[PDB]
């Protein structure tokens, strides 16, 4: 049980818990990917931040756990650290809480406490 893709599983539950969401598709699947967008859909329809932000970053890690089983850890991981890296850009890089609210604080926090974890794994050729 490769110990990269169950880190990513467990990140995908916790982000499930604190929206409150809990769909019966399958993590890193097609099907979960659709139920994202439905509810990152409606969520936006609906004035719904936190809902849409946690979709958004569902999306991106269920897409990583796909990058995963048809490429390697390593672009998978990649696949996270950019969009974190670019979402941290777009946050702190030019000021006019500014856009980081407790939903934004929570995801950011949730990637980068473990973020070293992860790049250990994916570097690891054990579980590739």
């Amino acid at each position: 049980e490769n110990p990269f893709k169950e880190k990513l599983l467990e990140i995908m539950a916790s982000i499930q818990t604190y929206c409150q969401k809990s769909p019966m598709s399958d993590f890193g699947t097609q099907h979960y990917e659709q139920w994202a967008i439905q509810m990152e859909k409606k969520a936006a329809k609906d004035g719904n931040r936190k809902d849409r932000v946690c979709a958004e970053h569902l999306r991106k890690y269920n897409e990583a756990l796909q990058i995963n089983d048809t490429i390697r850890m390593i672009d998978a991981y990649s696949h996270l650290e950019t969009f974190y890296t670019d979402e941290k850009e777009k946050k702190f890089a030019v000021l006019n809480s500014l856009k980081l609210d407790e939903t934004d604080e929570f995801l950011m926090n949730l990637f980068f406490d473990n973020k070293k974890m992860l790049k250990k794994l994916a570097e690891n050729p054990k579980y590739e």
